[PDB]
């Protein structure tokens, strides 16, 4: 018998991922990523700062 | 009454066998079928082997 050939975009695991290739990943000492997340205002009076 | 000749082609068990003659078939001690079967591989990290 032959073997079916799976291949990992086929498949629909696939999104849930969005991959890239990084060829020098051993030498990296710590990777960030940073998210700047600004939030809407309501407007009221009475006894409230 | 006249007999009802049975062939065997036009039995629908014929579908489950696979027919072949064989004249030479009394000088036979063991016939032998082979099969190789290979199986897939997955790979993972960790504590595993």
């Amino acid at each position: 018998n032959t073997l079916n050939f799976v291949r990992f975009l086929e498949l629909g695991l696939s999104v849930a991922c969005i991959c890239t290739k990084f060829p020098e990943l051993a030498y990296v000492r710590d990777g960030v990523i940073q998210f700047e997340v600004q939030q809407p205002m309501i407007a009221r009076d009475g006894p409230h700062p």
